[PDB]
């Protein structure tokens, strides 16, 4: 019983983290094979922010330039490119650490682990969505950046974000690991802002089964509802709409609880409308969205890695 | 910017984690140096759990009876002692990946990292405090005994933790590295239920300054009050009585931010007397308990956003 914010084990990036620095610039890198990736803006002063032309930066830049520390060790860099916002730094060593990998893109509404590390060095790890607005709502410093995101199916790690920067509401953008963005976010220092968010509906769904696998069930009523009105009432709430493939995904956890997902639909247009009356649900008074239907399955079933 | 409720890197952990089988029972072991530790409940049946005679049960058993695996590999295990709640295994293998450690025992209202196994295999990782009933709000599944707790202050792995059981309520009880539990639990299956619990009233206010730290104000008051009266107010509401000892812990953040600590409290008071009114504070519509002082020093910037 129980059930948290669970990130997954961490080990197999942590072996992965270097530092990058250029100049008076220090972040951090992610080593895998004979490459270190890192954000772009790593050859960027403060002034070059403002406006970069990374080729032209690039260009006087030497293989020396670039200082890549992993652990107590120096490694040599021998070539260097740029895709997109990420900068590939080609090093004479192969990572002997390299886990099994892949690079993904994700879509807003999934979720993932950050390891947030500074001067290469991890610092903690936790869990987050990427918000429909693009944003991650992470928890980070300066010398963060370059600090990854990543998911774990069986023994292969799913590297999906590395941190870039923070917008002014606090919340944090970033890139896959080819370097694209997420989000109509660019690597420089003009006026941005995140979009107004909005709830991720299928993943409130997925805790609230969660909630009834762990006892919870005060919300549960005898009614259900039709995807149409639930959407219609949903938009009303800055909810995400919920689709024909989200319920198909909640299939799985419908089945064990014997709550049809539009029966749980009911449930979740009922709290919208009239609140949780001073009680909680798995130790909250909001409806939590940072959680998948498949991490409310691997979690209460207790898949390892 | 931001606040989440960070864990510790599990790496370090997870190079330790293996499976530990005696019997029909698995369960997960902590393997540093040349040791791997353990339940002693490892040793019993789903009968010998009412009144399970330890001793009587351990000198049954010969070393070949336990059998430890380490990833792929078998581990031979060459001697057994048990210390309190724990078994040690001592192995013919000294664990390569055994990173610099200690054995620390904590108090209630102290957050660490728990890496949640099963089969010796890590499966999550998730921070937790040692509630004021001794129990822990875990994630844990049949299988998850033997997990660990820890902290890593300084590349350091500090153990505190090691899983043992769940309680009526959904609710953890396990012991310290030396096996001592944490609160009045035995390892028997005797009728036990977790005392009422209370809320950490030191890392509530630690968690406002770290609002403060964040640049929200919206909660605070021109009210000071006593530290007597505030506990006359907070015991009311389940809170913890607030000590001198927490009032001194709490300087460094009352510093940062120029907001001392008693007219935090008064704050707190305002807090638990009108709720939020349909606001959050750093995403939360409870006031969060499980950050320490040092806590949210380690994840918040040096620097207020005034
Ligand atoms: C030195 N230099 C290379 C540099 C300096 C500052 C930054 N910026 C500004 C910026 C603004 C438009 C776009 C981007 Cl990509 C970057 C960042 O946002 C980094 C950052 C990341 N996470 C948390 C942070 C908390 C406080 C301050 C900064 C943080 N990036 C590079
Ligand atoms: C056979 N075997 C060794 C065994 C069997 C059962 C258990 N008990 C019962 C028990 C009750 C009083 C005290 C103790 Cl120490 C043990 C546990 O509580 C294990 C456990 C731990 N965490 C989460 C769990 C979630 C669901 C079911 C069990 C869980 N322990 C050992
Ligand atoms: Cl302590």
């Amino acid at each position: 019983s129980g059930f948290r914010k669970m990130a997954f084990p961490s080990g197999k990036v942590e072996g992965c983290m270097v530092q990058v620095t250029c100049g008076t610039t220090t972040l951090n890198g992610l080593w895998l094979d004979d490459v270190v990736y890192c954000p772009r803006h790593v050859i960027c002063t403060s002034e070059d922010m403002l406006n970069p032309n990374y080729e032209d930066l690039l260009i006087r830049k030497s293989n020396h330039n670039f200082l890549v520390q992993a652990g107590n060790v120096q490694l040599r860099v021998i070539g260097h490119s740029m895709q997109n916002c990420v900068l590939k730094l080609k090093v004479d060593t192969a990572n002997p650490k390299t886990p099994k990998y892949k690079f993904v893109r994700i879509q807003p509404g999934q979720t993932f682990s950050v390891l947030a590390c500074y001067n290469g060095s991890p610092s903690g790890v936790y869990q987050c969505a990427m918000r429909p607005n693009f944003t991650i709502k992470g928890s980070f410093l300066n010398g963060s950046c370059g600090s990854v995101g990543f998911n774990i199916d069986y023994d292969c790690v799913s590297f999906c974000y590395m941190h870039h920067m923070e917008l002014p509401t606090g919340v944090h953008a970033g890139t896959d690991l080819e370097g694209n963005f997420y989000g109509p976010f660019v690597d420089r220092q003009t006026a941005q802002a995140a979009g107004t968010d909005t709830t991720i509906t299928v993943n409130v769904l997925a805790w609230l089964y969660a909630a009834v696998i762990n006892g919870d069930r005060w919300f549960l009523n005898r009614f259900t509802t039709t995807l149409n009105d639930f959407n219609l009432v949903a938009m009303k709430y800055n909810y995400e709409p919920l689709t024909q493939d989200h319920v198909d995904i909640l299939g799985p956890l419908s089945a064990q609880t014997g709550i049809a997902v539009l029966d749980m639909c009911a449930s979740l247009k009922e709290l919208l409308q009239n609140g949780m009356n001073g009680r909680t649900i798995l130790g909250s008074a909001l409806l939590e969205d940072e959680f998948t239907p498949f991490d409310v399955v691997r979690q209460c079933s207790g898949v390892t890695f």
